[PDB]
C-alpha cells in the first residue's frame, strides 16, 4: 500500500478484512480495516472525536482511490482468544469484575454521546498487558447499516424491531459477562429463531406482563412455545448474588427496564472492584 505496509491479516471483520499494518511515515502499528456513501464518511469521521480509555481509538478515516479504510489503534489480543486461552482454569473473578466495570465505563461514555455499538461480541472487545479492556467499532452499525454470530443479539432485534436503543449494548454485555463466568456462551443460537428460543427457554417466553408491547413486535408470533423461566441460580452457578442481581438487570426483556451502563457502575457488585494484571500469551 502507498501509505502503509501490511504485517498480516488479523481476521474477518463485520465490514471487511482487518489487517495489522505499519504506517509508512510514522512506523506506528495499527489495525487497518477495509470497508467493503458520503453520509457514512461524514458520520464515521465524527467518531474520530471520541476519546476514552475504554474505547479503541479511531485514528483516521481514509478515503482514497474510491476505497474506504478505517485506522484503529492496535491492541494486543481480543477477549474471545483470551477466554479460549483461559478455558481450563477460567478468568479470575477479580479480572472478570475489572473487565465488566471498564466495559460499562466505555458504554456509559459512548451512550452519553449518543453513540451505540449494536454488535458487541468478544471479538471486538480488546485487551492489553496492563489490565485494560476496550471496545472497538462503536457507531459503525448506524453509519454503515448492514457466518454472522447472533449469540449476543438483544431480543428486540431478533423480534424485528428496527429502532435501536442503548439497551441493546447492555444486553450484549450481559451475555459476555455470563460467558466469562461460566466459560460457555450463554445463548449459542445457530439461527435467528434458535437464538430467540434459546433465550426463551432460559428466561421464559416473554409476555405483555414482563414486556409491554412485545406481542406487537414485527416478528412476534402468538404460536411461539411458552417456556417457563429457569431459576437464575442455575444459569451462571459460580457467580454470587451481587453478580447474579446485576446480570438479571442487564438481561431484562423490556429494553426500557434494562439497567443503564451508568446505573450498573454503581451496583454493589463493584464495591470491591480492582484492576488486576492478566496473564497474556502474545
Ligand atoms: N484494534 C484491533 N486490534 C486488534 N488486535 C489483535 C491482535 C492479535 C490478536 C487479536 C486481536 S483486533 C482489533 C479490532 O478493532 C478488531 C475488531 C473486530 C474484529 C477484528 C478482526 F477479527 F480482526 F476482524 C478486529
Amino acid at each position: 500500500m502507498e501509505n502503509f505496509q501490511k504485517v498480516e491479516k488479523i481476521g474477518e471483520g463485520t465490514y471487511g478484512v482487518v489487517y495489522k499494518a505499519r504506517n509508512k511515515l510514522t512506523g506506528e502499528v495499527v489495525a487497518l480495516k477495509k470497508i467493503r456513501p458520503s453520509t457514512a464518511i461524514r458520520e464515521i469521521s465524527l467518531l474520530k472525536e471520541l476519546n476514552h480509555p475504554n474505547i479503541v481509538k479511531l485514528l483516521d478515516v481514509i478515503h482514497t482511490e474510491n476505497k474506504l479504510y478505517l485506522v484503529f489503534e492496535f491492541l494486543h489480543q481480543d477477549l474471545k482468544k483470551f477466554m479460549d486461552a483461559s478455558a481450563l482454569t477460567g478468568i479470575p473473578l477479580p479480572l472478570i469484575k475489572s473487565y465488566l466495570f471498564q466495559l460499562l465505563q466505555g458504554l456509559a461514555f459512548c451512550h452519553s454521546h449518543r453513540v451505540l455499538h449494536r454488535d458487541l461480541k468478544p471479538q471486538n472487545l480488546l485487551i492489553n498487558t496492563e489490565g485494560a479492556i476496550k471496545l472497538a467499532d462503536f457507531g459503525l452499525a448506524r453509519a454503515f447499516g448492514v457466518v454472522v454470530t447472533l449469540w449476543y443479539r438483544a431480543p428486540e432485534i431478533l423480534l424485528g424491531c428496527k429502532y435501536y436503543s442503548t439497551a441493546v449494548d447492555i444486553w450484549s454485555l450481559g451475555c459476555i459477562f455470563a460467558e466469562m463466568v461460566t466459560r460457555r456462551a450463554l445463548f449459542p443460537g445457530d439461527s435467528e429463531i434458535d437464538q430467540l428460543f434459546r433465550i426463551f427457554r432460559t428466561l421464559g417466553t416473554p409476555d405483555e406482563v414482563v414486556w409491554p408491547g412485545v406481542t406487537s413486535m414485527p416478528d412476534y408470533k402468538p404460536s411461539f412455545p411458552k417456556w417457563a423461566r429457569q431459576d437464575f441460580s442455575k444459569v451462571v452457578p459460580p457467580l454470587d448474588e451481587d453478580g447474579r442481581s446485576l446480570l438479571s438487570q442487564m438481561l431484562h426483556y423490556d429494553p426500557n427496564k434494562r439497567i443503564s451502563a451508568k446505573a450498573a457502575l454503581a451496583h454493589p457488585f463493584f464495591q470491591d472492584v480492582t484492576k488486576p494484571v492478566p496473564h497474556l500469551r502474545l
